[PDB]
């Protein structure tokens, strides 16, 4: 009735991380998972899976459910946190209101994911990435739904969650303008691997002309090249860097194309720590080097801008995110 999108809410865990739930099986076994726009596998632990960092998870049972279809191709899926072992296996996945056969990873082992299995409360990750990017060569959730005339496009947004603010939605299958304020600008993808678009940057004298950028919804923080990095925090008083909140010298981060404009105020990548210090703040930026000028526009850029990932018009869309709906 009228919402003709399946949106999925979304919850903040300590502004590090954001979840949304998803089921798996013909009787709808619950999971808590990271949406991760940078990677293109999902999966879920298994009942098979006696590691301890299970224990404290909602398991999946093959066994229980009429619509599952036994694979057993040995896989591993390798994240920036670790690894995590299983084989494949193909079962009815609902997300939010729309449901699917899908191929996944059933993980029996995830000692090789620790400590942050076991100190975070996901069971597993959903991935939002491009096929060529996932293993098993598995088409996207997203495009499978799209294929299926399960949606109207075959595109997602992201409105995240603010710690202590508001909640968020994953929004599959079409954009909505309650998500939004300014213009919603487009960026096209320069490659079809990641969701990576070209941005010239500029933060205070230093400055990089047409840098790749990657929107990743699974990264805490936003990278910059070690080099700009330093330069940056020169002067600085910033002894991963830490401040005084009130700091009149942090600056503000410039992101430009042909066809719009983005800025990160440090209000958008300064973590309250105060509990540590007095008006002590975190600083949400990591020095990251890849083969070519790269930043990673992880949640704090995602947080300020609502995305749109589009994978019939191969580009990300921008646009500022509402404060509160």
């Amino acid at each position: 009735l009228g919402s003709s999108n399946d949106n999925i809410e979304l919850v903040d865990f300590q502004n590090i991380m954001f979840y949304g739930d998803a089921e798996v099986g013909d009787n709808q076994q619950p999971f808590t998972f990271i949406l991760d726009t940078g990677s293109a596998n999902l999966w879920v632990p298994s009942v098979k899976c006696t590691t301890a960092g299970c224990l404290t998870k909602h398991l999946y049972d093959s066994s229980k459910s009429r619509t599952y279809e036994k694979d057993g191709t040995k896989v591993e899926m390798n994240y920036v946190s670790g690894t995590v072992s299983g084989f494949f296996s193909k079962d009815l996945v609902t997300v939010g209101n729309l449901s699917l056969p899908y191929k996944f990873i059933e993980v029996i082992d995830t000692n090789g994911f620790e400590p942050t299995y076991t100190a975070s409360t996901f069971d597993g990750i959903l991935g939002l990435g491009w096929k060529d990017l996932s293993i098993g060569s598995v088409d996207p959730i997203v495009v499978e739904l799209k294929n299926q005339n399960k949606i109207e496009n075959a595109l997602f947004t992201f409105y995240l969650p603010v710690h202590d603010k508001h909640t968020g939605f994953l929004t599959i299958g079409g954009i909505e303008e309650r998500f939004y304020e300014g213009p919603l600008t487009y960026e096209k993808l320069n490659h079809d691997l990641y969701w990576q678009i070209t941005l010239d940057a500029h933060v205070g004298n230093i400055m990089l002309e047409k840098a790749n950028c990657i929107v990743d919804s699974g990264t805490s923080a936003i990278t910059v090249p070690t080099d700009f990095l330093n330069k940056m925090l020169q002067n600085l008083d910033v002894i991963f860097y830490v401040t005084l909140c009130n700091n009149s010298k942090l600056p503000t981060f410039e992101f430009t194309s042909e066809n719009g404009k983005y800025t990160l105020e440090p209000e958008y990548y300064l973590q309250h720590i105060e509990d540590v210090g007095p008006g002590l703040c975190m600083l949400n930026i990591i020095g990251l080097d890849f083969p070519v000028p790269t930043f990673i526009l992880g949640d704090p850029f995602m947080r300020k801008y609502f995305t749109v990932f589009d994978y019939d018009n191969h580009s990300v869309g921008i646009a500022l995110a509402k404060k509160n709906l």
